[PDB]
């Protein structure tokens, strides 16, 4: 089944339903930070690694093993417009 993350964007969560496993972990990412969240363009992520993995993109949610609940940190500043 797909595997659910919450992102926090400055001082809110919101969690993400639509990703699954067999996609990779920034179209998870880069999709939640459409909705709310910063473009990495500005922001960077903050735990891009998890369980000594390096979890940059290529990997897949159930490849990294993290929760459901595992938080998303980003820091930055949203588009310019």
């Amino acid at each position: 089944m797909a595997l659910p993350i919450i992102v926090k964007w400055g001082g809110q969560e919101y969690s993400v339903t639509t990703l699954s496993e067999d996609d990779t972990v920034l179209d998870l990412k880069q999709f939640l930070k459409t909705l709310t969240g910063v473009l990495p363009e500005r922001q960077k992520l903050l735990g891009l690694k998890v369980k000594g993995k390096p979890a940059e993109n290529d990997v897949k949610l159930g490849a990294l093993k993290l929760k459901p609940n595992t938080k998303i940190m980003m820091m930055g500043t949203r588009e310019e417009s």
